């Protein structure tokens, strides 16, 4: 069979826990009053829920509201009690209450409203700072809940809400998010396509927090390489052909290797022999600005075959990319 695998860090977290913070099919849900919170207007949809802008009445708030499509009760609990276990973390998005949508007898969870500046109009006006800046939130909220034990599994552009203005993060869309247990094996068929580690395209499923850390590595390449997304494949296939024409088939098959992975037939036409290639051939005068020595080591670092041998986001925080940002911090 594959050769199995844990987590490098946070091993044992959850083991160490009241069972209550991470049984979550034991999470008894207190409803609060649906009638606090009136629809605004609509922000966008999915296939397992409805997003609207609402405001609560009692404070005058303003707030956004999930309303859930039909999905397991089981994943309801989880993603709830995910929020609840990480409430007050750092750039983790707050909920605020969960209610009974009536138009649906559905559950909504009612979230904190950030102003968010749009991804496409911010990504383009982006310096060189304010990536290292917004890498090194979205780092603090990883590492976070990575040392609270759980995985968000769809880090992504439009699942980080940025308020410019008051440069303020907050991660989003838990709904795919997972405790981390060692030995478990999980369903690869999470996070978006562009974003999906090696791990998940090859069927690789005893995967833990380092997969948040190849999809920051996917952020961070369209960010400093201004190409959205930066491995675009057409479907899970040519997302490993894409990602090998760059870091080249010699490490996937030393990865395939190293855990006796046993790879989908349809794999061995497409993949064919690439070198890995020199990050220098993604800079060009329109994005050089953003890229330097420092962002392509660490950026090499996030974007490995092995899950065992990437950054944590612990150990990306300390990354020289981030110095003058620390410097900042602290003054
Ligand atoms: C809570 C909503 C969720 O998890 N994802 C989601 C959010 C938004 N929009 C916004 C927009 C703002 N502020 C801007 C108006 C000023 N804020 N502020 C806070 C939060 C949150 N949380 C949020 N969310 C969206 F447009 C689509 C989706 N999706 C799209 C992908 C699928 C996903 N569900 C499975 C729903």
């Amino acid at each position: 069979g594959p050769v199995p695998s844990r987590a490098r860090v946070y091993t044992d977290v959850n083991t160490h826990r009241p069972r209550e913070y991470w049984d979550y099919e034991s999470h008894v849900v207190e409803w609060g009053n649906q009638d606090d919170y009136q629809l605004v207007r609509k922000l966008g949809r999915g296939k397992y829920s409805e997003v609207f802008e609402a405001i609560n009445i009692t404070n005058n708030e303003k707030v956004v509201v999930k309303i859930l499509k039909p999905v397991k009760k089981k994943k309801i609990k989880r993603e709830i009690k995910i929020l609840e276990n990480l409430r007050g973390g750092p750039n983790i998005i707050t909920l605020a209450d969960i209610v009974k949508d009536p138009v649906s007898r559905t559950p909504a969870l009612v979230f904190e409203h950030v102003n968010n500046t749009d991804f496409k109009q911010l990504y383009q006006t982006l310096t060189d700072y304010d990536i290292r800046f917004y890498m090194y939130e979205i780092l603090k909220a990883l590492d976070y809940c990575h040392s609270m034990g759980i995985m968000h599994r769809d880090v992504k552009p439009h699942n980080v809400m940025i308020d410019h203005e008051h440069r303020k993060l907050r991660l989003i869309d838990w709904g795919l998010a997972e405790f981390y247990h060692p030995g478990q094996e999980y369903n690869v068929r999470v996070a978006s396509r562009y974003f999906k580690g090696p791990e998940l395209l090859v069927d690789y499923q005893m995967y833990d927090y380092s997969l948040d850390m190849w999809s920051l590595g996917c952020m961070l390449a369209s960010m400093i390489f201004r190409k959205e997304p930066f491995f675009h494949g057409h479907d899970n296939y040519d997302q490993l052909v894409r990602i090998a024409k760059v870091l080249g088939t010699e490490d996937l098959y030393d990865y395939i290797d190293k855990y006796n992975i046993e790879l989908d037939p349809r794999f061995n036409d497409i993949l064919g022999r690439h070198s890995r290639k020199r990050w220098e051939r993604f800079v060009h005068s329109e994005n050089q600005h953003l890229v330097s020595p420092e962002a392509l080591d660490f950026l090499d670092k996030l974007l490995r075959y092995d899950h065992q041998s990437r950054l944590t986001a612990r150990e990306a925080m300390e990354h020289p990319y981030f110095y003058t940002v620390v410097k900042d911090q602290a003054r």
